[PDB]
């Protein structure tokens, strides 16, 4: 899997990618990589949008996290990867908890980061 400047690079093109169909700012994007999650519905879509792009969607708008879990096991520094994978597994049932899919994937991410903070990274 990539080293962590791989990560890095692979995670701005996804951001550079989702950014421009919702009205984010570099202050709520650069904040929400370091586990600092707005309240705010474009920043709850521009997740969605990095979520689908990350390949751990379903066509239902729900996360898939069997699909995560591997993704994780294909796309994560070895350092990342087992973190990652306890933390979703810790937060699976956050999803079932929102209507609305925008919500699910901010949330569930938001969970994500609360598991552990220093290795918590997003796009
Ligand atoms: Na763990």
């Amino acid at each position: 899997a990539m080293t962590r400047k791989q990560l890095i690079n692979s995670m701005d093109m996804m951001r550079s990618a989702c950014a421009p169909k919702f009205k984010v700012s570099t202050e709520m994007l650069d904040n929400l990589r370091g586990g600092i999650f707005a309240e705010d519905r474009e920043l709850k879509c521009y997740t969605m949008c990095i979520a689908q792009m990350a390949g751990t969607m379903n066509k239902k708008g729900e996360i898939n996290v069997q699909k995560t879990l591997a993704q994780m096991d294909a796309m994560l520094p070895p350092d990342m990867r087992d973190k990652a994978k306890e933390a979703i597994h810790s937060c699976r049932d956050v999803q079932g908890r929102y209507k609305d899919s925008c919500d699910k994937t901010f949330y569930s991410t938001k969970c994500l980061a609360e598991y552990d903070r220093d290795v918590f990274l997003f796009p």
